[PDB]
DNA sequence: ATGAGACGCTGGCGATTAGCTAATCGCCAGCGTCTCATCTTTATGCGCC
């Protein structure tokens, strides 16, 4: 029925969230969380020291 | 002429689970012949505008 699959719909968002990954389940279907267990990739991203409202963004290409 | 709005351990381990070039050196390399002819070219030796 609809309103379940809304429900769940409702349930798989959380894998969208901002933040920490953490597990949730979509019926039976126990959907734990992706952890990103390696961090050489940000050495070479993008730097964004930032300020309290997100407005005044200042951007740093780590590549030094 | 009342009954909604306020939703979790995760990070930090082990310990699986999975998977990959690279640096060093050594080995070891298809080869055998003949015939036949064919042309060149070189060393030396001989001549004045």
């Amino acid at each position: 029925p609809i309103r379940e699959q809304a429900e769940n719909i409702i349930h798989l968002f959380t894998l969208t969230n901002l933040g920490a990954p953490a597990a949730f389940k979509y019926f039976d279907t126990t959907i734990d969380r992706k952890r990103y267990t390696s961090t050489k990739e940000v050495l070479d991203a993008t730097l964004i020291h930032q300020s309290i409202t997100g407005l005044y963004e200042t951007r740093i290409d780590l590549s030094q």
